[PDB]
C-alpha cells in the first residue's frame, strides 16, 4: 500500500524524533568503524544499515512495500546484536528502540 508506506514513514519519523533520542542517537548515521576503532566491524557486518540510510531510501522511493522497509530496520538492529557483546550499552539502546519499532510496526493498517 502507499498507505502502508506512509505508516512506515511515520514510524521512521518517530524513531528520529526527540522523544527517543536518548537511545536512538547511535542509529542516526552509519557506524564510523575507523573513527570508533572498530577495525573488525566490516569483517563481521556484511550489510551496514542505519536510520539515515533508511530515510534516504524512503525519500528516493526505493522501498516498494512495508516488508522491505522493516527488513532494513531489523537489519540495523541485528548488526548491533551480531557485533557487540550483549552487555554493551549500545545493545541496551538497540533493544529499547526495537521495542518502539516493533510495537508500532505491528499496528500497520491492512
Amino acid at each position: 500500500l502507499s498507505e502502508q508506506l506512509k505508516h512506515c514513514n511515520g514510524i521512521l519519523k518517530e524513531l528520529l524524533s526527540k522523544k527517543h533520542a536518548a537511545y536512538a542517537w547511535p542509529f542516526y548515521k552509519p557506524v564510523d568503524a575507523s573513527a570508533l576503532g572498530l577495525h573488525d566491524y566490516h569483517d563481521i557486518i556484511k550489510h551496514p544499515m542505519d536510520l539515515s540510510t533508511v530515510k534516504r531510501k524512503m525519500e528516493n522511493r526505493d522501498y516498494r512495500d512495508a516488508q522491505e522497509f522493516a527488513a532494513d530496520v531489523r537489519l540495523m538492529f541485528s548488526n548491533c546484536y551480531k557485533y557487540n557483546p550483549p552487555d554493551h550499552d549500545v545493545v541496551a539502546m538497540a533493544r529499547k528502540l526495537q521495542d518502539v519499532f516493533e510495537f508500532r510496526y505491528a499496528k500497520m493498517p491492512d
